[PDB]
């Protein structure tokens, strides 16, 4: 399939926080999630989890709670420019870690890598085929966990709204989640 | 090079190289691709050491052996521990922790750090050279070894060769650093 040259991709991927109200073709979709499942992992173990949210309410909700208050503003992030960008795609895909099925020594927590490498599959994919995407890593996360029924082990990593701008791996169905996590 | 989707689909884990050299041209195209990676802000916490000597590189799969007694998951020994050796170049990936993220307890630069060696190994796979993302070693005496200083993490090792609008980026000459750091 012909979709974008990968060192084209790779220069030319933006992290796109304004977006069209055009759906998302499910084949396209697609693509995206099976990219992020070919990531290597540690020892294949592939620790990544994603939740595939479209629902406008939930949408809004996660929007919500991942307003940055000034008081409580992380390293570099005053405000959170990619919080409309949430409520605005028609899809969000919130990933998850495992943190027991990734490698952890030297006081490292390697689940945050193994996300880190699939994501980066996921966005380079998503620019591929003509989507945009922006990693969020600001977002409450226990309210995150708590609305899409994520358990309290599960640690989640980064939010990727999805849309149009303005050695074999385990199925796709155990490591994504259709609205909620099941 | 090659297209995306396939290039992500066919790439491999790489632990044994041929001994033809690595093409400057290529070398670099690899290394423009981490710096091209999203990072935390933008801060691009990710260093790299290019280490080529034939020596130094056997000293790093020295240190790359497993300890039974600190085996990770899944690695009771280290497949990848020759391709150190054998390989033209090995690049090692490092973070500056406090140039990303930390919050909720999470080290973000583990994160910026896979997300720029997923480009790295995504692009050497795209022009022909094979790598592997290798998280078993000895920092410590990696650390000495490549004088990289004890607040420098050391995340990952890419043995690289032959198989047998955005917000601007730091300059390529303040991330990448030639045989030790
Ligand atoms: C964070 C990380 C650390 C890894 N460390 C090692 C390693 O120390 N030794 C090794 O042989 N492979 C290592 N690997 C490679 C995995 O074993 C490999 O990616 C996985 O089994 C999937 O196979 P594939 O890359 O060929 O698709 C590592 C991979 C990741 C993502
Ligand atoms: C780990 C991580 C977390 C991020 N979190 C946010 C975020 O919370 N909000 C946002 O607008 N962008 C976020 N970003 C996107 C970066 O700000 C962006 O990648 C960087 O500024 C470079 O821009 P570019 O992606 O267009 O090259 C995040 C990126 C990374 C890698």
């Amino acid at each position: 399939f012909q979709s974008m040259d990968t060192l084209e991709a790779i220069r030319t991927r933006r992290s796109v926080r304004a977006f069209s109200d055009r759906p998302v073709e499910p084949e396209k979709l697609q693509m995206v999630l099976e990219a992020a499942r070919q990531a290597p992992s540690w020892a294949n173990m592939q620790c990544s989890r994603f939740v595939v949210v479209q629902d406008a309410e939930v949408k809004a909700k996660i929007s919500e709670l991942s307003f940055v208050e000034a008081f409580f503003a992380p390293l570099g992030y005053r405000t959170n420019p990619a919080q409309k960008a949430l409520a605005e795609a028609p899809v969000v895909i919130v990933a998850c870690g495992v943190p027991g099925e990734s490698g952890d020594l030297r006081g490292q927590q390697y689940y945050m890598t193994d996300v880190g490498i699939a994501t980066e599959n996921l966005m380079l994919a998503a620019h591929a085929v003509g989507l945009g995407s922006v990693f969020v890593g600001v977002f409450g996360e226990e309210q995150l966990g708590d609305l899409l029924d994520i358990p309290p082990e599960i640690r989640i990593v980064g939010l990727f709204p999805l849309g149009y701008p303005r050695p074999a791996r385990k199925p796709l169905d155990e490591i994504v989640f259709q609205g909620k996590w099941k």
